[PDB]
């Protein structure tokens, strides 16, 4: 068995969600940056690897996979010594599953890249007031998701945690998340802090991602 | 036994119709019409806190998001894993399919349009919502490649999932099936199930009422 490789760079939300779950699978792995600023992605060699050309990709002996969310499922199952961070316990795996999924759509699609997309591609329109109330949803939501728990998925870590805050760490780039507002979500950021891992697979990324979007000087709308 | 709540103009409720049909599970519909906030009452809000449909209850639990949904049914009453492979690598592929239709299609493409056309908000679409749909459509037709189905040859959760949203993104921009003959030939494939027509066929049409009553068009760059 060939060693694992990561397709991205740091910067990117999915990519250190992905960093997160091979750091606690302590899984070996070989990082590739594709950059995406750059088009690096629309190689015609990665186009091979994912004709998506979004990044993460993972290879795995010869087979690419994509989608943090797919990858992350897909790490753990096949090398965590226990299914803890993604149990096979079909309710728990359903609660995990939504939380995954509610990241890709709600937040990640909704949120984020609907912001990031156009700010890359020049536009200085000042970001519409839809799009500050979708990241104020997403933390509206997560603050109810994280009632009565440790965790975003119940009272243990999950791949759903570092889904989650790849992007959450991120947001708050446009919005920083209030933390009288919102006691459970700045509750469950210091738990993940402490992780041993958490700073090298997801902080310095989202340190990262944040200078990258402060060259852009973005403004919300009122209206 | 299981209650599934949602209205069938809903794509991803009809992603979870198509499941259950597929695997031949009785189930009790609950009417909830998110188009008239019935999904903000105490009792609907206690069941799902993100008070989105479709929502499963099974033996007391409720299961939420339709991608958490039809992989939960599969898992659970499914003979054989034929609908969502428990091959690693398989599933990795049919997961994929499943997010891919979360963020790019639900998120991106579909619901970007919906939810201000049904606030009564703007009748005249930015042309970045059209440009995510055919985006939608080339991807789609990529991954369909020389495949039966969209993720291998065999007929998955994921190709529910896709349909749900795909057959009601043409009220918008209709699949030219000369440019996407795989999404047409996939189409035709999914068409023919028994089941296709009750589980996504009606509300799709319901769901194409509804939007027809907006007299919308399409920005220009
Ligand atoms: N929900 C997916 C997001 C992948 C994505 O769009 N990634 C971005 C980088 S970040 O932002 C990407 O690859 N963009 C380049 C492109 O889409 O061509 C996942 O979980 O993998
Ligand atoms: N990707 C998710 C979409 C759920 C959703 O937003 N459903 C809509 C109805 S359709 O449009 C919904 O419940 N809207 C009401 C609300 O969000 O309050 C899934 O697969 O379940």
């Amino acid at each position: 068995m060939p060693k694992l490789i990561l397709y991205g760079l740091e910067a990117s939300p999915p990519v250190r969600a992905v960093k997160l779950t091979l750091a606690a699978l302590e899984v070996p792995y070989e990082f590739v940056e594709v950059n995406t600023r750059a088009k690096e992605n629309f190689s015609e060699e990665f186009l091979k690897k994912n004709p998506q050309h979004t990044v993460p990709t993972l290879e795995d002996d010869g087979h690419y996979i994509w989608d943090s969310h797919a990858i992350i499922a897909y790490l753990v199952s096949k090398y965590g010594k226990t299914d803890s961070l993604y149990p096979k316990d079909l309710l728990q795996r359903a609660v995990v599953d939504q939380r995954l999924h509610f990241e890709s759509g709600v937040i990640f699609a909704n949120a984020l890249r609907s912001i990031t997309k156009p700010l890359f591609a020049g536009k200085q329109t000042m970001i519409p007031k839809e799009r500050y109330d979708a990241i104020i949803e997403v933390y509206d939501f997560l603050e109810k998701f994280l009632a009565g728990n440790d965790y975003v998925a119940g009272n243990q870590l999950t791949i759903a945690d570092f889904s989650i805050i790849s992007t959450v760490s991120s947001l708050e780039v446009f919005v920083k998340v209030d933390t009288t507002k919102y006691p459970r979500i700045a509750a469950w950021f210091k738990r993940l802090q402490k992780l041993p891992y958490y700073e090298e697979a997801n902080g310095n990324g989202a340190r990262t991602f944040e200078s990258f979007i402060r060259e852009y000087n973005f403004t919300f709308a009122s209206n």
